[PDB]
Parts: C-alpha cells; sequence; structure tokens
C-alpha cells in the first residue's frame, strides 16, 4: 500500500528518513506519513520506496 503523507510542523528535530538531511525550518518542515510515521521532505515525497 502507498504512504499518505501530510504536511506536517514539528517541535524537534527531525530527519528525512529518504534522504537523511534535516527537515530545517521553523514550521510546515516536511511530510509525514499518517499511517507509519515517516518523514520526509516535500520534494523527497515522490522519491521514497512506497511500501507503506
Ligand atoms: C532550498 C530552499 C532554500 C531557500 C532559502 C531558505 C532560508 O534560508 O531561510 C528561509 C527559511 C523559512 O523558514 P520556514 O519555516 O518559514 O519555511 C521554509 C521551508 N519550508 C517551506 C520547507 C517550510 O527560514 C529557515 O529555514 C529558518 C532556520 C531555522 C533554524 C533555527 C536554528
Ligand atoms: C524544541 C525545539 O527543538 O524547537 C525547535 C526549534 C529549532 C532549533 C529546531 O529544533 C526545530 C525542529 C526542526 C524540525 O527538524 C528544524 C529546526 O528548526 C532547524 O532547522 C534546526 C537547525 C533545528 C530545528 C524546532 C522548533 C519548535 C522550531
Ligand atoms: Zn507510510
Ligand atoms: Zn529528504
Amino acid at each position: 500500500m502507498p504512504h499518505r503523507f501530510k504536511v506536517y510542523n514539528y517541535m524537534s528535530p527531525t530527519f528525512c528518513d529518504h534522504c537523511g538531511s534535516l527537515l530545517w525550518g521553523l514550521v510546515k518542515q516536511g511530510l509525514k506519513c499518517e499511517d507509519c510515521g515517516m518523514n520526509v521532505h516535500h520534494k523527497c515525497r515522490e522519491k521514497v520506496a512506497n511500501l507503506c
């Protein structure tokens, strides 16, 4: 099954589970999967393996 990513606001430092770098910024830093909790940059969403 595909992931179900939503824009998300992180309150502690969080790394993108796809590309390894920090989700930088004060708000809306990345996307969180509703179902497995994986965190990714907006631009990394289309590239992540899609087995949730
Ligand atoms: C590839 C694009 C790079 C362009 C330049 C960005 C820059 O230098 O500063 C601007 C963004 C804005 O912070 P924002 O949180 O408002 O949103 C920007 C990122 N996002 C759209 C993903 C939420 O400001 C910050 O990141 C704040 C740094 C906070 C760290 C505190 C130590
Ligand atoms: C308790 C706490 O940490 O408050 C934070 C401030 C700064 C220092 C951050 O810790 C941040 C969490 C994220 C998500 O990864 C990115 C950062 O803003 C970032 O780019 C860097 C250099 C540190 C991160 C969150 C909040 C609530 C803004
Ligand atoms: Zn998922
Ligand atoms: Zn990434």
